[PDB]
């Protein structure tokens, strides 16, 4: 028992006894594009709050800095507290959603390199998608910071695709949140879960989010589908 | 003029001469609206436009700018160095206004000091959409040097504009470039530089371009031979 801090779509975050620590309780909510249509939808909390704590627990394990101490719950786990960069970082692996229409292409055409993208995090401003003088503009950082952000969303990329892989998942995007800690480092953040990636089934099946937007089954389904699969690491 | 068609514009019709190497440039009295939706005609626009692009055209020249200009041939065209262009919009702001204000949901009127570059994909089915950098690599329009070429000399561009208009007391809020290929191969900047392709505020705050248009507040030709007026007045 403690505060509530903030108040999420997915998320509820609480405090401790430790200044530099935080509990994270994964939610039922889901909510769909920018547009919040609101639906709450059952043992999504859990799954997401399972295969974020595995991912991230990897994660660390090949020396990714993270905020990731233990999974605590079903629906909790603790976490370092940083202090959150408004800067939603998306690296895309192939073309799809609003890349797609940005560019009137289809989605899966693969990339090569992969490009990433930043977003101001301002649920007012419908996080705007923006370019590294905007950043700059917005003081969110310098640079240095902006190329450290690059440089290691690509690495994570690099370990996240192999592994994504070997459960036969080929990694399309995803979406980062990076933060301070209590020491001022930069620091992988927020969570990894099908709700903030797209994941594409050897034969185009969507194993993520999409399923919830798009309409094409329900959630928990493909979610407990990517669970499974992830026990095979 | 008779010589044939190469492309037609919202604002401009290109022709060919016996020059491979030449374009006459013809400015029209076509006035369009956000992305491409409401247009009309408004007698003297071109030649209004003609003379700005012209005249700027030619100090930026003399001022030691590469560009696409080498004559006004009459009230309604110029020729021009034919060009690969480059489709990119190149938009440098100083103060904010429109998009900008839009996306980061401020006020038309803030300073920006440093002043925000921003890249548009010239492609009119996409709305020529906002991208970034690695957009632009991905959609291999330039390399990086490249794009920090670009950067820079719209830059050294601003700072020039920028002075000029202060001198006759404009404020030049924000612009518009387009860059191409010259025969040799060397990026030059192009196109045109009117009210349509940029904003210049006046003291009191008052719109000397396009946006009359835009949101309606008045006639285009009134504000567009202002400007005209003042810019006769410098050197
Ligand atoms: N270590 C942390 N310290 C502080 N805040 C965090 C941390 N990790 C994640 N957050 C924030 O917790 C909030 C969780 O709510 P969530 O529903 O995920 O937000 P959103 O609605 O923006 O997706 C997010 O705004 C996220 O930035
Ligand atoms: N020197 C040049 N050589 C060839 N094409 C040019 C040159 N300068 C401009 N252009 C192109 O000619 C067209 C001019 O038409 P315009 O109405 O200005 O275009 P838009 O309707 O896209 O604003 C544009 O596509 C522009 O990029
Ligand atoms: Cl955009
Ligand atoms: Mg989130
Ligand atoms: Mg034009």
């Amino acid at each position: 028992s403690k505060q509530l801090i903030y108040s999420g779509k997915a998320k509820d975050i609480y405090t401790t006894e430790d200044e530099n620590l935080i509990i994270s309780t994964y939610k039922d909510q889901a909510t769909a594009f920018n547009g919040v249509k609101k639906e709450q939808i059952a043992g999504k909390g859990v799954l997401n709050n399972q295969i974020s704590s595995f991912i991230f627990e990897k994660l660390n394990v090949a020396g990714v800095a993270t905020h990731f101490v233990e999974k605590l719950s079903d629906t909790e786990q603790l976490n370092k507290k940083v202090k959150i960069i408004p800067l939603e970082v998306v690296l895309r692996n192939y073309t799809a959603g609003s890349f797609s229409k940005r560019f009137g292409v289809d989605e899966g055409i693969a990339l090569e390199t992969p490009i990433v993208e930043f977003y101001y995090k301002n649920d007012d401003l419908d996080d705007p998608f923006i370019n590294d003088e905007h950043v700059k503009f917005l003081q969110i950082a310098g640079d240095q910071q902006i190329a450290y952000l690059k440089e290691e969303t690509r690495r994570i990329n690099e370990l996240l695709k192999v592994w994504f892989a070997e459960i036969g998942l080929k990694l399309i995007d995803f979406k980062l949140e990076f933060g301070f800690d209590k020491d001022g480092k930069i620091i992988l953040a927020d969570e990894f879960s099908p709700d903030n990636c797209r994941l594409w089934d050897a034969d185009g099946n969507h194993m993520d989010k999409d399923v919830f937007r798009r309409g094409l089954g329900e959630l928990t389904d493909v979610y407990e589908i990517v669970w499974e699969k992830l026990q095979e690491l």
